[PDB]
């Protein structure tokens, strides 16, 4: 009843944060498609760009990716999710990509150590949140209510 796709080259953090997600307990039915990159090769709510800072591949497939996804999606629902921005061993020039990235695309940009598990946990309520806004599940505020 409310689908997110989570777009992003490393699958295993992919995996754990639809898990994480998916974790007890949600009023809609979640369902969690996972893709490498855009274009795709099933109605799509929100789509969460999950963006590495370690890795100039990731930014790069990002970057991308972007270029296929269609103005309305913009309109709020799409989300970025930049990895490794709160360890010092983070390249700053790629958060500051990922940072000029999001306010391009006029799109949220939220930040989470995927491979800490507590964090992605709360990362995920956020994330679950948002969807079922998008979904329109949520009274009083649409997709649309969360441009800011």
């Amino acid at each position: 009843t409310a689908t997110i796709l989570l777009v992003g080259t490393e699958d295993a953090l992919l995996q754990q944060l639809a898990d994480s997600m998916l974790k007890e307990d949600c009023a809609s039915e979640l369902k969690v498609h996972l893709a490498k990159s855009l274009p795709l090769p099933p109605r799509i709510d929100l789509i969460v760009f999950v963006v590495n800072l370690h890795s100039k591949y990731s930014l790069q497939n990002t970057e991308e990716s972007l270029r296929h996804v269609d103005a309305s999606f913009f309109l709020g629902k799409v989300c970025f999710l930049a990895t490794g921005a709160g360890r010092e061993s983070h390249c700053s020039i790629h958060r500051h990509t990922v940072v000029k990235l999001a306010h391009t695309y006029q799109s949220p940009l939220l930040y989470c150590d995927l491979e800490v598990e507590g964090f992605r946990a709360t990362m995920a309520q956020r994330l679950v949140r948002v969807l079922q806004i998008c979904a329109g599940h949520v009274p009083g505020v649409s997709a649309l209510n969360l441009l800011s």
